[PDB]
């Protein structure tokens, strides 16, 4: 040995890091492709790019636009200027985001002035603009979605928007009474997970987390945590039912959409579990408890 290397470990993962990295091939064209000819056929839309529920689909999307910058300092594409805008930051406060998108200003912002530049000063007096909305979900709807209407169907406007998030995100709906947008307007959907092999992995990624964990008695018959022993410090064991976990595993598994949203909340429930075991005490509601049992009401504490 040597024998620290062998096929059959070597091929699976090289299997994975294949799968994976077709994955994205198969999500940057999705992308790529449709944005691309609206840039190149100089037409406005608004697109959704919807089910980026890690970062790592955040940080493709990112690329995608890099390429398309690029592509226009080579003259492949007709001239545009990007802005990329985190919707976490603040709604009344997105408009001077739009407004600084269009044109570098500063005032109040005026929703109705703001609205009258881009459908009213005229095409030949600005060049392509393309806003990426990372993150819309909440401060975004109804009047906004009006505004987008007028903005992007306008012929003065020369802008196309991106928006980007999760996948419960549905304005499905409230796109298809709007016929001067949904002919406008073009869902990009990113691959999906699967949810078997997905509450699977946090099935057995829960298996993993809980493990004993250790609390430490003072003089005041209090319990606390302890920095993983002395002789008044007791190991607890930490347990979950299987039924119990199926159910856990496929509502988490509905909420996250990807492996890494889920396995944060997994950590996180597990660090509220103990927290709450100690605040018990050790004795609650008339029997002794003296193990931790998994509930789902710590998932949904996680969550939020």
């Amino acid at each position: 040995p040597n024998a620290d290397i062998n096929l059959e470990e070597s091929i699976r993962e090289s299997l994975q890091k294949r799968e994976l990295l077709k994955s994205q091939v198969e999500d940057f064209t999705r992308i790529f492709l449709p944005i691309y000819d609206s840039l190149m056929s100089s037409q406005n839309k608004l697109f959704y790019i919807t089910n980026a529920d890690d970062s790592t689909k955040f940080q493709l999307v990112n690329d995608v636009m890099d390429e398309l910058i690029t592509s226009s300092a080579r003259k492949e594409l007709p001239i545009f200027d990007y802005i990329h805008i985190d919707a976490l930051e603040l709604m009344d406060a997105l408009y001077e985001k739009i407004w600084f998108a269009i044109s570098k200003e500063n005032g109040d912002i005026s929703l109705e002035a703001l609205n009258f530049y881009i459908t009213n000063v005229p095409k030949a007096k600005k060049r392509k603009t393309l806003i990426l909305i990372q993150n819309p979900e909440n401060l975004l709807s109804e009047k906004i979605l009006q505004y987008f209407e007028k903005w992007i169907s306008s012929k003065n406007s020369k802008l196309s928007i991106i928006c980007v998030g999760g996948h419960n995100v549905t304005i499905r709906e409230q796109i298809n009474i709007m016929p001067s947008l949904k002919a406008h307007f073009t869902e990009i959907k990113l691959n999906k997970v699967d949810k078997n092999e997905l509450q699977q992995m946090i099935i057995t990624r829960l298996k993993s987390l809980l493990k004993p964990f250790h609390v430490k008695v003072n003089d005041k018959k209090e319990m606390t945590i302890y920095n993983n022993i002395p002789d008044n410090v007791i190991v607890i064991n930490h347990k979950i039912n299987n039924k119990i976990t199926q159910l856990i595993a496929k509502n988490v598994a509905n909420v996250s959409g990807s492996t890494e949203k889920a396995f944060k909340i997994c950590e996180a429930a597990v660090e509220i579990s103990k927290k709450d075991f100690v605040r018990k005490g050790g004795l609650q509601k008339g029997k002794l408890v003296v193990s931790q049992e998994m509930v789902p009401r710590y998932f949904s504490e996680a969550i939020n």
